[PDB]
């Protein structure tokens, strides 16, 4: 209760799964939220499922769309006032090794997972700095930003990039007294409707050689660390990686 | 409010500084707390300053005292019921390089910072496992568990040890379905009365080449990440390192 | 002497600085080498300065040029036989924070430092696998793949990407018994003619708060770790990061 | 050939396995070597198997024996002249979780793996500094200094300690211009006669979920990285971790 009072958050890919849970908990803690997603059908439903338009709205946007980022920030401020909090959560995966990744696949994934995060972080710093907002940028950077996976080559590239680019941004903001923190969150495997739609995926993810807890997480596991990072409770945390993975990376 | 309802926590070195702030926020969130420290004068005052004996008590103990750990767990359970949460926060520092560390200094520091954490973690697992408590062991492992400092040789050894020993414990608990999580917290420099008593220390800690934010933290910065880790909000986090350092390790 | 007997290496950006030193030591250890660079004037001079055409040749290529990679591998094999070793060393830097990076700057840097490394790694795996060559791909991934720098935002992104993408590739090659290893090398600051051309740069790099050794490295420092990684001496090393930085990242 | 000309090395636990291979390659590269071990029977045989007494000798010593360290350095200097190189390789393992580790087991393992490395590093700095030797201390710090293992609790503690204590020492030596480098080497699983004596161990170590290469290493894999680190080739490497693990930590 009240942990995000006054905050105004953008959550990319906020209409499903992890992003939707982050949105839900943000609203519960007093934030106003603009969620984005590619599909209006899904997105309007999602916003209404969380709260009323005075609490949460949807904005249709592909995070790779540089011009759309400007429109997104403007729409959010029009609805809720100046943005304090950005969660760069939108992302896609290609299930290919580096060897077998086509250049089109490479470019498509990087456009969302790397360029999109860059566009959001860059614009967020510019729009959120020097306003006394306790501003916070939270970049979703995966266990695949720490360890490789033989069949996630491009995804690994994107997540390693987000991990270290976020430190750069954190440092510049800190050094310049911008009142903007930047941190990364690194989920392990999380149960969502999309995982449920892939037969055997959860079971394979839950083997002890993968996730030592013997089961996978759930979207609220990621929501709660994001509440901490968005809140003023984490005012001394910047440039750091927050891993919530069931032990995946500990072995 | 209510984030630690029902929890029963031991916080070593809980009478001062970081430990005291962790205790204060734990009580505010509904936990019952036993704080430890070496000095009864300080410790009884500290407990009363936070709350009444039904909320928080003091137990005099040096964390290097193996036999005392058993007495501490027994006293805490007698007061509050079964322990769910342990914060291994007690620690000391020697301001010597490896080269200049005497063997007595080495042994003294390791007894508190390494043996003490081992004793607490080992006993905590045994006493807290398999009780449906949502048990959590939080080990204080420092930015000096990630980077070296030329004048903190023994301290660095102890903090690196705690960092990786905690992963071992996390994994065993996960694999055995013990319902015990183990994580480490890594503060950067934090302002306390002890720092205030060392002329020039805060200023040197606050130079941008040390802490990019240009100032040091405060005890509640560490309290809030500990609330998260003690709570069931972090039920999928185990074997991980949580850094709150003002950017120190990001550069 | 003889540590790279029989090896055939491509070194991108091999006409200057670090790349040139890697080429020089590779030839001294018995490898045949194709160096690349953008400028024929510089590149032909460089090759001849190291050895004769039976030892080392130049191929003009921008590592962002996907089609040129195919031509480079074909030219190298025509000259020297099947390629065993690839050093993805070509890279550029933009001296901008994330906030101040233009999209053109972002795309330009990623094209060389990320796409180029992807193109080389992908093609290298395909061309070098399953030939009994003891093949090795060495990706230059910087101290800026571990820590952020407030004025190297895009560079940090690229180096973090290379760091983790290389692990993916390493794992797939290992799991598939391809006889290809992939590792990253992370130089700290190294003295080159280009550094000498920036007044004050070496001095600033040599301050103890930057490089604890109080001076910067020299190109052969990076050459020697690359000899190790190219050689069969390192046949059990894959997916790892090799840092040669004067202590930069240790504090 | 000649890569360690003039060097004088102490290798603890040099009579078997990894240590013996390091000794063998050191002698081949021109170093004079004193190997240590607990058992004279084994140690004298081992030294003679590598070379003549003008190249390599044995000194009986338990690395936990603080007073014996002084005698070891004196004996080595008497035989070969001033010591330039120390490899802290002696170590033991206890196959217990943190939960199940007895205090006696804890103390025994730490005495060898942590105190012994401290004693050697401390004395090495004192004896090797400021002599123009290109001195190098190489501390064996394991993949178990990066990741936990549920049944290696005390071992993990010791290896994490060595990892970060070595950075402290590296930094102090660098900052004080001591001409001493300190680095850590982190083997994955390596085939030795002792591994061969444990039925099924190699096979379990070689499963892809453990070592992605599908086989384990051999002692010379660790010898060759130690040659690099002992040599002047690595004069800009200090405070760093060198992992040779078949991909174990990359996933
Ligand atoms: N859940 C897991 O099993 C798991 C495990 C490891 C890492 N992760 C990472 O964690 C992040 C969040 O996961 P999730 O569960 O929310 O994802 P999800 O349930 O798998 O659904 C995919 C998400 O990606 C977003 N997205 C993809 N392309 C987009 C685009 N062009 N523009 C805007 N949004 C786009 C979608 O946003 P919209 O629905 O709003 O259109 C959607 O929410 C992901 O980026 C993923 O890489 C997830
Ligand atoms: N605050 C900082 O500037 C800073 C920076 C980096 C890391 N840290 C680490 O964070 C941890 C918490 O810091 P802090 O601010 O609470 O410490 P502090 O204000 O500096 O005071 C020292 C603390 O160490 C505890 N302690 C030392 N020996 C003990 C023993 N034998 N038995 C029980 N307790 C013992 C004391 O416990 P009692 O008072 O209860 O007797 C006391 O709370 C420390 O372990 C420290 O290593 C602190
Ligand atoms: N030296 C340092 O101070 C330092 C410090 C940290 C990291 N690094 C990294 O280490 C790597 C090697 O450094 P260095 O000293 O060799 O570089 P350098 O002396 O600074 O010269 C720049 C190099 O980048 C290469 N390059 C840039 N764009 C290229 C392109 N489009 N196609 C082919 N080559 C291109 C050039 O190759 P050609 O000359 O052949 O055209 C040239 O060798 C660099 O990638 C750099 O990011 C260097
Ligand atoms: N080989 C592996 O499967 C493996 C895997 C991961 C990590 N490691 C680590 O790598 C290091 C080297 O392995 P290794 O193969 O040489 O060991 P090993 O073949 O398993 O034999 C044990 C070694 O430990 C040394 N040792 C134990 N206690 C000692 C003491 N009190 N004083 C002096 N030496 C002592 C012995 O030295 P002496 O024989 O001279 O008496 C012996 O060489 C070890 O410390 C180990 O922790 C090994
Ligand atoms: C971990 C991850 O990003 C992923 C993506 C698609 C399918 C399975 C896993
Ligand atoms: C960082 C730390 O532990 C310390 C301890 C004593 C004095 C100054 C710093
Ligand atoms: C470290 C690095 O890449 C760099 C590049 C250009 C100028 C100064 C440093
Ligand atoms: C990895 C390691 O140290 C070990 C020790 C004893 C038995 C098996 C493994
Ligand atoms: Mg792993
Ligand atoms: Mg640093």
């Amino acid at each position: 209760s009240n942990r995000l009072d006054g905050k105004v958050a953008i959550i990319t890919g906020g209409t499903l799964g992890i992003g939707l849970a982050i949105a839900t908990k943000f609203v519960e803690e007093g934030a106003k939220v603009m969620i984005t997603g590619r599909h209006s059908d899904v997105g309007e439903k999602a916003a209404k499922s969380v709260g009323t338009p005075d609490q949460i709205q949807f904005f249709q946007h592909d995070s790779s769309d540089e011009d759309g980022w400007t429109k997104l920030f403007d729409a959010t401020e029009k609805a809720f006032g100046p943005v304090s909090t950005l969660v760069n959560n939108a992302g896609i995966a290609v299930n290919k090794s580096v060897e077998e990744t086509t250049t089109a696949e490479w470019r498509k994934l990087l456009a969302v997972n790397l360029d999109g995060v860059f566009f959001g972080t860059r614009l967020g710093i510019q729009r959120m700095k020097n306003k006394g907002l306790g501003a916070s940028i939270i970049n979703m950077s995966s266990i695949e930003g720490f360890v490789g996976d033989p069949s996630l080559g491009a995804y690994n590239a994107s997540k390693g990039a987000v991990r270290i680019m976020s430190k750069s941004a954190a440092l510049d903001c800190a050094l310049k007294d911008y009142d903007v923190r930047v941190n990364t969150v690194h989920p392990g495997y999380i149960k969502t409707p999309l995982v449920d739609d892939l037969p055997g995926a959860e079971e394979a993810m839950s083997q002890r050689t993968k996730t030592p807890m013997g089961h996978i997480g759930e979207p609220n596991d990621i929501a709660y660390i994001c509440v901490y990072l968005a809140s003023n409770e984490s005012k001394f945390a910047t440039g750091s990686e927050f891993v919530v993975d069931g032990g995946y990376t500990a072995q």
